């Protein structure tokens, strides 16, 4: 709890910033169509919360944790999807066939991604039910083994 | 107090460099309307006074620490609240429908942080006041125990 | 595994942040012909997976070390195929032997790692063999020699 | 000294670096009037200083320590100045009150800076004499009660 | 060998990575003739590579060690002439005296550094040869006097 | 020797790295004449060199300890130097007497760390030789109790 709580977040932060001030000088270049800057800022939004989690923890009841997770989460989903639209913008008055296929066989990777992830989320929960029922199994034959010493 | 006087404040500095600097290059692109700059120039400020902070607590009274901490929440609340602002003007003149609707998915981030951040407040007053209230009563306990052996 | 992943994850994130921020501005620059953007959408997306996965470790269920390191290759790898890409978009129209003398002498690298590193592939076969070997040898005879005590 | 040594000099100078070069990309913006060149060459001036102490101490003291120390200080009150003035210089021919009112916010935070520094360097020398006037009491007693044992 | 290999590998990929990156922004500024974007690609070649060795440390052909050591500094020496062919290249067709002079001053350093390091290559040689010439010989003083009373 | 090779070479490498690279985002600027370019990409050069120190204990040969040492304080130098004369270019084609003053002041700052740093210098060399002295009479006291009490 405390060793991964220090360690992840000293070097998230890197991250975080990183993605803020890059995808800031994302922005400012002019040499979808709206929701570009909605998606981008939405993103400033979640790097700004999970970093302001980085400066919370001096006192350090587990949801905390998890929430900075899911914060992270959106953030590295966020970085990628508008950069993609970056890749989008950059393509539009000299060609607009380029930034279709770039969404078209990256975000395929996108449901890659969200499917083995949910796949070891259910790892995690099954051997989760298994280590239980082996584990109570075994209990149950220590039960009988103690009751013979009786 | 003071191993988180070394566990954060050695990580505070980046955010604080890369946020002011990073702004630097946000700042100069032309190629609401005019409190933009100002809005920029004090957060910026802010980040320079943190790292007074990262520098000023070296021979080691613990308000100062808060300082830094909210000083810093200032720093990333100022900067969600800039940028916004950049997609603001930098798409105002060029569109109008970007522009609004990020302010309309900001304003709701920010009611998203102050919502959170005492909704949480109000966590540790609820798991304080159980915790705490169970503690008087197992002191009383504690008396009574005493007083049996008298 | 243990210790390895906890140095490896705290220094990639340097490298997947840095390159894909500096591919970021990479992208904003007109100052192949369309895939190209698309290609520099993948590194990046990759190297937010490397990422990801740097914040992923918070419950841990093994591979998923390779797989960090499959990341950190593929991102170093792509980065520098993109870069490629782009002395082949800066050098195309003021001239046509410089960028494909440049595609021309870096997948010559490409062919320069595969080279070296089936070859240490290779090695690593021997360093088994000769253990393998040995070991079942000293093994074999030792078996021998214990059952004559028997 | 020495844990201080390691706590301050360990983050000085990234610190000292990043905001050395993004006052380089700072300089070149066009896209008061003259003393601008001065204001901010001078704080990259000091803060290069900065990083020349940041190397020196290698023999591992508080007459040069402290040296740094002001030298750091007055780097960063430079750095707040002449980032006010690159938001005045790059909005000139644009707006003048609009720079003009950022000052007006910002000032007021300058005798900010002075005043809760003053506020705590007297205050924290009061508790200097305050510590020096308690030990010499408590010694002389000690004196009179040896005067006991007579 | 050791020691080298771990603190080194955790600070050496952070400058060869923004090296990596910084040569990209370099890139992208105009605002010999063709083979510079080869060779300033080739250098990210270089540098990529070895933080790709930077990866391959998960276990820990100690060689590699070595290996590490001229790619980095192969990888310098690339970054010093690529940078020189940009201050050639941005002050080409606005200026031809300039960057020739400098070349003029500087590849003489080239040739001075190559040229003190491999002196002291010529020394590193010379006194771990005498170290190995003063073991021999006293062993071999010491190998009489043993063998006296052999 | 030791606490150094881990203390400063620890650290200097990163802010040797981002002058380099960010020096290079100084070159590439149209908007003296001829030398700077020159400049800096000797600093360049500088910088370079210090990192390949900073590389080279491998093996772990104690002189290039003091190279490193200066090779870092020119650094910084040639860093100030060079950005000084973009201080002086931006402020070229629209004036010429802001950057004349303000490298009148930097230069005169520069001669006093050079004055100063001598000054105390010197005064370092008087503290070996006294401390040379009362070692000379500790030791003379010591000749007679030693010596003259046989
Ligand atoms: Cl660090
Ligand atoms: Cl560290």
């Amino acid at each position: 709890k405390l060793q991964l709580s220090r360690a992840k977040l000293k070097a998230s932060s890197k991250t975080s910033a990183l993605l803020s001030g890059f995808a800031m000088v994302a922005m400012v270049e002019v040499q979808m169509l709206i929701a570009f800057a909605i998606c981008t800022t939405l993103l400033v939004a979640v790097h700004m919360l999970a970093l302001m989690i980085s400066t919370c923890i001096l006192p350090n009841h587990w949801y905390i944790e998890t929430a900075w997770a899911f914060s992270t989460l959106l953030g590295l989903i966020l970085f990628l999807l508008e950069i993609a639209i970056l890749c989008w913008v950059k393509f539009y008055d000299l060609s607009p066939p380029a930034a279709w296929s770039a969404t078209v066989v990256l975000i395929l990777v996108m449901i890659i991604f969200m499917a083995f992830a949910i796949h070891f989320y259910r790892s995690l929960v099954s051997h989760k039910y298994e280590v239980t029922v082996s584990g109570i199994r075994e209990l149950e034959m220590l039960k009988e083994q103690m009751e013979q010493d009786h």
